[PDB]
């Protein structure tokens, strides 16, 4: 009844697990929209194959940037940037899943999972869904970023699509 959506996570080519996300479209439905379609690849582009750029061990795995795979680029199916739709939801604890961003309405396509609370990025991030199943795959990729950021290994989603 809320979208999920799967990835298949790669760490170098060999793969590590599959995580799938809750999409609240209920309450986001243009964010949650975005991300599915991005998913699912069917607008001609999305996340198949980018990597997981900036994984900051303790705190959040970001990924998203489809274009410039470095945190500079992609884009939404709206246009390079929208809107924050609303700050209905909060970041409670790990699994939650929220739009990264540049400053105000600045989405685009990348997202970050968070591994902790961080209630800090309340009513800044947009927060659209959560770690329906796989949480243990992504606190495994979490073991490969580091304080700035940097990745130790290429974590790249192998595949992606929808499952409900």
């Amino acid at each position: 009844v809320n979208p999920t959506v799967f990835f298949d996570i790669a760490v170098d080519g060999e793969p590590l697990g599959r995580v799938s996300f809750e999409l609240f479209a209920d309450k986001v439905p243009k964010t949650a929209e975005n991300f599915r379609a991005l998913s699912t690849g069917e607008k001609g582009f999305g996340y198949k194959g980018s990597c997981f750029h900036r994984i900051i061990p303790g705190f959040m795995c970001q990924g998203g940037d489809f274009t410039r795979h470095n945190g500079t680029g992609g884009k939404s199916i709206y246009g390079e940037k929208f809107e924050d739709e609303n700050f209905i939801l909060k970041h409670t604890g790990p699994g939650i899943l929220s739009m990264a961003n540049a400053g105000p309405n600045t989405n685009g396509s990348q997202f970050f999972i968070c591994t902790a609370k961080t209630e800090w990025l309340d009513g800044k991030h947009v927060v659209f869904g959560k770690v329906k199943e796989g949480m243990n795959i992504v606190e495994a990729m979490e073991r490969f970023g580091s304080r700035n950021g940097k990745t130790s290994k290429k974590i790249t989603i192998a595949d992606c699509g929808q499952l409900e």
